C-alpha cells in the first residue's frame, strides 16, 4: 500500500430529499474535493454514483474520468438533478460491486472507500442498512459527509 | 461502524508555501472539519503543523477531536510559522497519535494521515520511513494538495 493511493466511490444522493440548491452546494464541494485529490492511475482512483428512486452511475473505477483529475471534476459539476426518491442501500450496493469486483489491475492492497455525501439530515440508513456493514466486512471504509 | 475514522491532519507551515497560501489551507480545513460526522463515537480529528520544527496542535484526546466546532474554530487562529520543511517529524507524530493515542477502545478504527500542502512537495510523503512505518501499521497517507 503507497501514499495516496485509494479507491473511492463517491455516492451522491440527488433525491427529491435533498432540493436542486444542496445538491448545487454537494456538486461544488465534490468538484473542489477532486481538485485537491491526488487523482491518477497509480494514485486515487474515483468513481461516481448518484442515487434518488434509482442508481445512476456517472462512471466506475475503469472510466477513464477515474483516473483523470480534470476530467472528473469538470464531469461532476454537470450531474443532473433527479428528484425521487432515497434509494440509498441500492447506491451503497452499486458503490459496493464498483469496489470490490471492478477496480483497475494491481489495486488489493489499495483501501476501499465509499464517501457518501448528503444533506446532513436523513442519511442514517448509512450507519444503519445492511449494505453498509456488507462494505465494512469486507473491508471497505464507509463515511458520509453532510454539506448543509 | 460508518463514520468511524481515527484521522490526523498534518498541515504544512513551511516558508516554501507561503501566508497567503496558507490562510487558503486553513479555510478548505475548515470546511473540511465542517461537513466531516466528527464526534465521540464517529470521527475524531488530531491536528499537527510543521516547518522547521512540529507544532502540536491538539491530539486524539483533546476535546477538539470529538467536537466539530470547536476544531473548525481553532484551525482558523492555527499561526503561520515560516520555516523549512520537516515532514519526517510532521509524520511520526501523526503516528505516535495515531497508533498510542487514540480514545479508548479505538483501537481498531481505521488511522488516516490527510497532509495538506500547496499541491507539491508530496514525495517525502511516499518515500520518508515514517510514512512507510504508518502505511505498515495498517495507517493510510493521503496528502491534498490545496492550492
Amino acid at each position: 500500500m503507497g501514499t495516496n493511493q485509494l479507491d473511492i466511490c463517491f455516492l451522491i444522493d440527488s433525491s427529491g430529499s435533498i432540493g436542486i440548491q444542496n445538491f448545487r452546494l454537494v456538486k461544488q464541494f465534490l468538484h473542489t474535493f477532486l481538485m485537491v485529490l491526488p487523482i491518477g492511475p497509480e494514485e486515487v482512483n474515483n468513481a461516481v454514483v448518484t442515487y434518488s428512486t434509482d442508481v445512476h452511475l456517472q462512471w466506475d473505477l475503469q472510466s477513464p474520468n477515474a483516473v483523470d483529475k480534470q476530467l472528473a471534476a469538470h464531469a461532476v459539476l454537470d450531474m443532473p438533478y433527479k428528484k425521487g426518491s432515497t434509494n440509498t442501500s441500492d447506491g451503497l450496493k452499486a458503490c459496493k460491486q464498483i469496489l470490490f469486483t471492478g477496480s483497475r489491475p494491481g489495486r488489493e492492497h489499495v483501501p476501499k472507500l465509499v464517501i457518501g455525501m448528503t444533506d446532513g439530515e436523513s442519511d442514517s440508513d448509512f450507519r444503519t442498512v445492511r449494505a453498509a456493514k456488507e462494505i465494512r466486512e469486507l473491508g471497505g471504509i464507509v463515511t458520509v459527509l453532510a454539506v448543509g
